[PDB]
């Protein structure tokens, strides 16, 4: 891997954010990297799909349905410029990082309205090839996060619960949907009552570790061969899998707890 | 209850999302409610949350920080127009329906937006006053929502996973840690692939509901005199609870699962 593509969601230059993103490319150039930057901010990036992601006419504009029309428009060369150049940032890219504040648990507005302007059917997904099938499977995506609240807060007995839940529609839904291999989130709590020494450990921290990056083991989610990938089947897990399962204590994922215990940081910490 | 705001997250009104929304308001003014709507595409809301919500001076302009900035504002008067008339209106609801398409296993960004420049804190949240505690303690909210994938892909053996879990970091994350009693959830599957006699069906369903919903019984989450809210504790459970927590089969609910399994449709279903 030698090219990365740092996206970054937040306004203000003056930030952590932003200084975990300045941090990133240093390092990643010292290093031997091409990094480009989508600074969705300062790119006044647009987030609301709509009718003028569509560059000419509509297959079917009295019943205007996103999905299909913008499928189409990938696959004639009729999107937006805007999307065809964050498509072609990703196209190049091997890394993948997402800097931003984790806003009312998940994304701010404006990157999760970049997945949904940008990750069009065909060019990031098809149904014939979903999850480690996926266009992204060759690239690697992380997750850089902030929180205003405590570490503690985001255990299994804190007040707002396993972070590890609050990740899953984030890295399964969306990036490892894709078939991205999602490495292990950088998790950077209460960033706004850490003293000044402290928060330039935690970018010196950052920095080091992307000095190894692309060599790390990627969070585990059940491979897709473990289902029927078809409407017969329901999408439902193999027969066979789901009995190899009934011994065992653990289901495989947040998302495939299969009413068992959730394995310990799945969204978190890769198997060691 | 008397007052229902419904939002809704789709831009096209030939789409049964749409369909859904004429539905809700049509049931609710039938049987008495003032009903108002925030159709957030017909708005043509901005969902980006910036400097600019702030109308005049900022108080550190020069490391601007949106969430004490914008809580100033709240307090002082000084919330871009807009914002404060989405407050307005969700100060007199009593009920409020959020009508949406799951987009990328989440709300679209129009939405999340909308929470983000709506949910302010002081008037939606407090250190002091979250979840049970919330302000909108005495309004119950509800999602409606429509996927492309079917309902079997979101079981617990479903491809895509528990779409309890899918559900959590909204209906707890941003509605719950609000106050508001979280009621069932309205989950139509793969609408495309319905045929009309069924959509008709899901539309008198909706409105059959809709007829008693004041009454029903809304979802279980921890309460929070289980937890220290304090960070002399980091917000952890108190350790009574743990204890007795230990010999108890089942977690509370999804984000505390407390590595147990998870309560069954704790996000989806009521408790008996
Ligand atoms: C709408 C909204 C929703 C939110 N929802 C949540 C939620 O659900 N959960 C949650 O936990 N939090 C939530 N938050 C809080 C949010 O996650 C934090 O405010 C955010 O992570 C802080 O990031 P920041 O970079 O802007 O911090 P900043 O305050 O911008 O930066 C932190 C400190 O680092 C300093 N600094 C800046 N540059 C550097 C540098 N180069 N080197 C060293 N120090 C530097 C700054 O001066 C500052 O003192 C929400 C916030 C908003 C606005
Ligand atoms: C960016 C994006 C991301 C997405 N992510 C996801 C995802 O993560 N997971 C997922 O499951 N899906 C996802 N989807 C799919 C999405 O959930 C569905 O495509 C959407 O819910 C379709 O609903 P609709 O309101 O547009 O109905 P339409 O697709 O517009 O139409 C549905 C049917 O309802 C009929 N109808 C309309 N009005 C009425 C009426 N009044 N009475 C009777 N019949 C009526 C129409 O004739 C049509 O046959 C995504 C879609 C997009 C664009
Ligand atoms: C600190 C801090 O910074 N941002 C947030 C936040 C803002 C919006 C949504 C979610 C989090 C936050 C915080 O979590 N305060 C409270 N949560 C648990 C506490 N309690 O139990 O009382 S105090
Ligand atoms: C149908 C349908 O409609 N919208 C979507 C969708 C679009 C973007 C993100 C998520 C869902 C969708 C769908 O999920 N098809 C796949 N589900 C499991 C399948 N598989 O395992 O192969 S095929």
């Amino acid at each position: 891997g030698r090219r990365a593509l740092i996206v970054l969601a937040h306004s203000e230059r003056t930030s952590f954010n932003y200084a975990m993103k300045e941090a990133a490319a240093a390092a990643l150039k010292k290093k031997g990297w091409e990094v480009v930057e989508s600074d969705l901010y300062a790119m006044n990036f647009n987030p609301i799909i709509s009718r003028k992601d569509i560059t000419g006419k509509l297959k079917d504009p009295a019943n205007f349905q996103y999905p299909a029309e913008s499928v189409l428009a990938y696959k004639e060369g009729h999107l937006s410029p805007d999307i065809v150049a964050e498509q072609k940032k990703l196209e190049a890219a091997d890394l993948v990082i997402f800097q931003f504040p984790l806003q009312w648990f998940g994304v701010p507005a404006i990157l999760k309205g970049w997945f949904e302007r940008v990750f069009i059917g065909e060019f990031a997904y098809t149904y014939a090839a979903m999850y480690d099938k996926g266009p992204f499977r060759s690239k690697k995506a992380v997750l850089s996060i902030t929180t205003g609240g405590s570490g503690s807060m985001y255990s299994l007995q804190g007040i707002h619960g396993d972070m590890n839940v609050i990740l899953w529609p984030i890295q399964s839904g969306i990036l490892h949907f894709c078939g991205f291999q999602v490495l292990e989130p950088q998790l950077t709590y209460s960033i706004g009552h850490t003293p000044a020494d402290a928060r330039i450990q935690i970018l010196e921290g950052w920095k080091k570790r992307l000095e190894n990056i692309w060599d790390e083991t990627p969070l585990y989610f059940a491979p897709s061969s473990l289902f029927d990938l078809n409407f017969q089947a329901g999408f439902l897990m193999k027969k066979e899998v789901q009995d190899e399962e009934k011994n065992k204590k653990f289901g495989l994922s947040v998302g495939h707890h299969l009413g068992k215990s959730i394995p310990t940081d799945n969204q978190i910490k890769a198997r060691k």
